[PDB]
């Protein structure tokens, strides 16, 4: 069987998101690093087992793929599509490589980020660097429990990993990233009941609102999609809070994994463009996307054999 | 008098916040100071016993005169710039220090958010650092950091104001300096050459014997004896910080002492040197870009405003 | 087919809830059954991954006919009362079982609260027990409890319905009995006499050799071999409970098996005895005050 | 003098046992009191260092007179019933309190078993509650509970008898009340209306500012200043308990203080009200079904008995 | 279908290695014990689950196999082959039975070793007993991280467990044991850079030296072997530090598991006999093997069906 | 004002006991190490803070004291007194220096023992080295809970630390060490009830037997001593299990700390020589002492000022 990267890691309490572009002539340096990134993950992580829980997921963008590799492309790989809604906009920003680094502690993430960027100095330009921290009770920046309905076990594998539909790339996945900044002052002006109507779940107990009370423009209602087969379309989301109190920056870094980008893209269309029953996702009245990129995260064996 | 949590254990995460008080900000600051222990309990209590959240609040010399009438702490003055032959210890603005520590960065951030929320419109941020200790108690240079800090009774005697300034008993003095490292130059040294810079073995943290420890090693220069033959001691809670994209690899220094004269004597030896040492060799790999001195009063002084 | 969490890791806290469905409560019950996996995730997620919260939902024989049309699980029937020469296994009412386990009682209680909140006006509570682990995985008799439970593939084979009843594959059968102990009489036995009752060493939990193990020891009577010479196995997740003021020192027994015939053969040996054993000596110190049988369907059955 | 473990580290489980001493049970009770520290060590030592087992033993006013022939603690009297215009604080029988705490209920239960085993035939049980920590130190109303308890030196000064009653130095006074909550009525309030009852924010546990905090909020009525302008403080170790089938959702209140006058002044404000407040709004959702006062002597007083 | 023993154990911090010979006439006692060893593992281990992580792996030597069992032998079972190199020697020492006992705590290991040796008294003679302990961040006595490049998951199963090539013994494995004593005085006279050239990795950070700088006689270069298909040949090594400061004994207990002994034997030949480019493994200039034995560790159900 | 060594350490799960003799001419090397032992303890221990709990207590024997130091001697310092009972003997064996090393993990103990013995090579000869481990719920090799009745807090300080009776040595303590080997075959031939009569406590529950059933020759009855003024004479005992399954060696390493050796020596006299009511301690019918040494453990500041 093809070995996937650690896409299906549990939630961790810390993360570093690194997005870079590949400079002209940086291709060979990048390929050498990609062939070593699993050995660097083991080097930093092994000595901190079993509590460290260090992993790195490496993704490659559409344009970068054509510069790095000859032969077949993954079927679903394309640049992130800008969404220009009546009120809210999902921007497309540059990114050739994603490093999604997770651990129980920020220092382990930083040590791996240092070894990776050390090997890439002179070959890449940093576009985004976010140090994420989950709150102690699994809450996000908005004060809600975050990750509850993520798939687990066999359902997660089926939702997230490329299989027989694209056999040369089996065990890969597609990652969409968006960095969101929140209007915390406007959010904290809402009553708890009004915040629950925005999300679609109870704030303290994390119980879903019943179908009779859940607004059609609630985050949970708009991101609930059924496929051709009547089954739920599922993604794995590993949202991380980040920020700077001095700059009044209060963010959620969104990363969503899926077997095809079509699922994530359908959810984004419903959020930003709306439906017959909803102008847009009410979460967007308190959240502005300032980045947007799509990456293919190949099977671990594809990176090793390069 | 109850001291603030100056004598906290080691924590793996910290936020350092330094702000200046804007024109007319005094009343807003006084209200927050009277509430900061209650905000620390509000954020921290629900995460006990693993959170280990604490906040130490410090006030600078100029800010003291704007906020309070009556007696000043005897040792409170602005940070003294040291302009050495090679290396310089700079002075930068700061009226208020918040030294926030916990087992996890999210608890530090949640307390920092409530504090800055109450101070919006009254202060200007000067510095914000999110610190993380390495899982083996190492700093950015790869050395174990904090080994010779005093503990128990020796720590109380070294750090807390007593009968020499009785109105301020239970207070302390904090010196902060943000350092940026030349990691490329440091990593070009052999481990043996790095051990000669610090004065300790890198892997095992055993002190070099007096016959091998260079006179210009960090441990040799920061070892000071008082007139009475006693070691002069401070409590240092150094925290790594950085940004890989910006190639920023730092150590945030904070040193607590019963009088600033001890910390200032250590800085003079590091920056100006001795008869036997031009300067602290750690400064050939470390540049100070901030410098501020604060008085951290007893907790009941802040509560009684 | 996805089973419920019948094969849960060891947990230190449990709530057992047994209710009857009132006349006209059927639709309220069906709506809750379709939601119970969502409620388990809602309560459990905020304590992940150390919470280990799970709920196993079971349905009784009589309740099954009131709730559903079409096929019944092949083994589902009311608990059979056993009237032995000395000891009796009583049958008591129960339409729904909630077997709630976690590493802490708060998670169990919060899930029990949401479930009973949805069922208010539709059900009558029959039994509620709050169980706790007692130091060294010990029970109220001071013996290690759970040692010989099957694990891995052997556990799946022993506990889950397969191809013998294909519409119900991934289901299981749960037998529950609440036991109260005579701790005064038990503590009057020497340790060596207690070891002869159970069939294992008290401190070290080593099985007694075949030459010394009495025929009427608990371990000898509950050891049954099937047609092929293989041991017939169940998964037992016994939990201590009690009230010191009322002198109630209990074991809540729950036994999971792929067919109730295995568990029922063990109960017959214990209560009725054999040619070699009058009855299980554990029953001279333990009185059953409840007895019910439930089918715990595959998770996908409850969702649709 | 060595105090009992009144100032215990944080624990997640408790058993509260209240018994009366039967006629002729005095000798059996005295023998047990002289042994209760040895029983605590016997059950607890084998589970060190994580068990954190302690037992605090309290004696009521009437029981004190039956057991001991010398001086009484200055503040010991039967619990004073408070008959308010709306709410009543009942006085119920209790001679002995066992306040048993640990990191796990098994240790509490095993110690309760050994104590009651020694007292069979000499006492009648009045009350038995098994308490548990609920999430992030919340009580059954969904609020964080314990936040403003004193710590360290301030706790010692607030809770332990000193030079004002020198024969009893190291002792304390415990008031117990078992409360049952009307959860249906409580859950009909908005979160903002709940916060006005308590005096703190529900999710974040931030105290309401003095300009918004109602005069009849729990935090406003239990905030008392003494003759010198200093705050009068108690140590409260509230524990949730209940039974979902019987719809019993409770708070077991125990308050420790150096003199019962502090706790009694707080109860008078709650139940009888002030010029500005009819009564504590928490009592519109909470009914006291027990009320007892106990003196918890220094450990060496119990050890030195016949 | 065949259940392997716990060859692929999670990470554990304590171990006992017991090697015994079977005395003349001890065969029947040994067969009875082998049929009971999984029941003894459950008896000691269950009460400490789930954090105890107690397991025992039982191995049988080539000569003992012929004394105990009639019928088929595992295809790869033979006595350990002595290697007489120009400088360094890998000695063969007697051993009929291996007990590889691991747990999170030494007490569980010791209690299981006690029950096993209790059943075997008068049937076996102990040859070697070592109590191993985890040393800081997974370091060995040379101060290097040890275990980094072990296979995990499916790759570990494929490398370690017998499959269809020897179908009667599927789910078995081969264990090679060597007890090594280190010359710590000579090792600590090397600079860290000279130590890194011996191992082939950075000491503090555990990053592999690049192919241009890694010496051909480094430990990592000599133990890196490719098979006929260009794939790396892998083993599972679970090295444990041990020692006695008073006797200046600073040791590594090596145990290597593989699906066939030919892989481990090829690594030993390269270390002891060298290649065209390396006289021998430089680690052997600081490490002396004082035992050497090979065992077959059968599937669990082979032992149970005695 | 004098700082004691960590005689009153929290509970630890691992220990190394090192006893050495000082070779002719080794005095100066020993004095240098004594002045550095607190610095070595911090160097090894800091990197594992705060859960490591590493401490070293250094003791000096009577003969060694006279070789190392001039002037006043601790008032109670003498060689261990051999006890020649009618049946049982307490042997005196050589030992000049004791290192009593404790931590939550063996690796910290071992690393500190290595640094100490490294500094002492050529100046000392090892006499005894034992690696101790916690055995289940604080049990010893006889299956009984061990340490239950040790004093704690202020009572422990008063029992263990030299004060005004020997003011030049205030803050010191006296340690008696005896290595015991158990006859486990003889012990396992007793019923549990017969074992309980040997110890004087219940085996599973660790409840003391009542005064009406506790035999006069039980361990608990013989080690219970009152002084002329009615107060209990107390020691701090920190017994550690050790052993080797292959050698059938099952031991208890006894170390007892007291403010004067007269207390410990009175307990040993009652055990070995007996009383009017008891021939000897019945624990000695299953336990043989194979070492016996007495050391003075000075105040930390005494060692630092060399
Ligand atoms: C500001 C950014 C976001 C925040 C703070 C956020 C937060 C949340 C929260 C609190 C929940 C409820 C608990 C849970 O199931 O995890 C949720 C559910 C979910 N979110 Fe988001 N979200 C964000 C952006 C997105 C985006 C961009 C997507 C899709 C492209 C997305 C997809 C989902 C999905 C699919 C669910 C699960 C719905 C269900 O089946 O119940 N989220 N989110
Ligand atoms: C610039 C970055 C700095 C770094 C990375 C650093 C790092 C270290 C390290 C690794 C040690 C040895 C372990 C220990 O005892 O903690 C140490 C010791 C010490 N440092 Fe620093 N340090 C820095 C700045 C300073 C400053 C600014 C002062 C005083 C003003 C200072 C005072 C000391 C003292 C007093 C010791 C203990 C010396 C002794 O053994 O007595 N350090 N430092
Ligand atoms: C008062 C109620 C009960 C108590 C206190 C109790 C206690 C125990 C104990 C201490 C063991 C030995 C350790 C272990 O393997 O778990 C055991 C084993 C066992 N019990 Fe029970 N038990 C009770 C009721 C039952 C019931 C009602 C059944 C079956 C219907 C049952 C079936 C078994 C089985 C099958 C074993 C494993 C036998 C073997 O293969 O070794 N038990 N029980
Ligand atoms: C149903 C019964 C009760 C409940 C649910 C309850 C709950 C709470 C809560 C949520 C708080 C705020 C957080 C904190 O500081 O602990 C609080 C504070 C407090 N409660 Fe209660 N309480 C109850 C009864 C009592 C009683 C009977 C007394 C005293 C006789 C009392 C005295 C206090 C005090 C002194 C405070 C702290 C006020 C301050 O200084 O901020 N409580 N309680
Ligand atoms: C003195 C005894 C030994 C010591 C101290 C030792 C230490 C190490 C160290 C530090 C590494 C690097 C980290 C790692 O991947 O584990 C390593 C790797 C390895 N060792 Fe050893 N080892 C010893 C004996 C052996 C023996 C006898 C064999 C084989 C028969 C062996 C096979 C290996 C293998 C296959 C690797 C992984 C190489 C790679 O692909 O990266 N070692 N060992």
């Amino acid at each position: 069987e093809p070995e996937p990267q650690m896409v299906l890691s549990p939630l961790t309490s810390a993360a570093i998101f690194l997005v870079v572009t590949i400079d002209s002539g940086g291709e060979d340096t990048v390929r050498d690093l990609l062939s070593d990134v699993a050995s660097l993950e083991r080097a930093v992580g092994f000595r901190a087992q079993p509590d460290g829980r260090l992993s790195c997921v490496t993704g490659i963008g559409s344009e970068a793929w054509d510069r790095l590799f000859s032969g077949a492309r993954p079927a679903g790989l394309h640049p992130f599509r800008e969404l220009d809604g009546p009120v809210h906009r999902a921007v497309a920003t540059p990114g050739d490589l994603l490093f999604h680094i997770r651990a129980s502690r920020l220092d382990l993430c930083f040590a791996l980020a240092t070894e990776i960027m050390g090997r890439l100095r002179g070959a890449v330009t940093p576009q985004d660097e976010v140090h994420g921290f989950k709150y102690f009770d699994e809450r996000d920046m908005l004060g809600f429990v975050d990750g509850t309905e993520n798939p687990t076990g066999a359902a997660a594998r089926r939702a997230v990993l490329v299989g027989a539909e694209d056999p040369a790339f089996a065990g890969g996945s597609y990652a969409v990233v968006q960095k969101y900044l929140h209007d915390i002052d406007a959010w904290e002006g809402l009553s708890v009941e009004a915040q629950e109507r925005v999300i679609g779940r109870r704030k303290m107990t994390d119980v879903e609102l019943s179908d009779d009370v859940k607004p059609a423009d609630s985050h949970v209602a708009l991101t609930s999609v059924t496929g051709p087969d009547g089954s739920d379309l599922e993604i794995l989301a590993d949202n991380m809070p980040f920020g700077s109190v001095g700059r009044e920056e209060f963010g959620t870094y969104f990363i969503g994994y899926a077997r095809t980008p079509e699922v994530t893209e359908t959810m984004l269309e419903r959020m930003f463009l709306g439906t017959a029953s909803a102008p847009h996702d009410r979460i967007l009245d308190f959240s502005t996307a300032v980045t947007g990129s799509l990456f293919f995260t190949p099977a671990a064996d594809f990176l090793e054999d390069l």
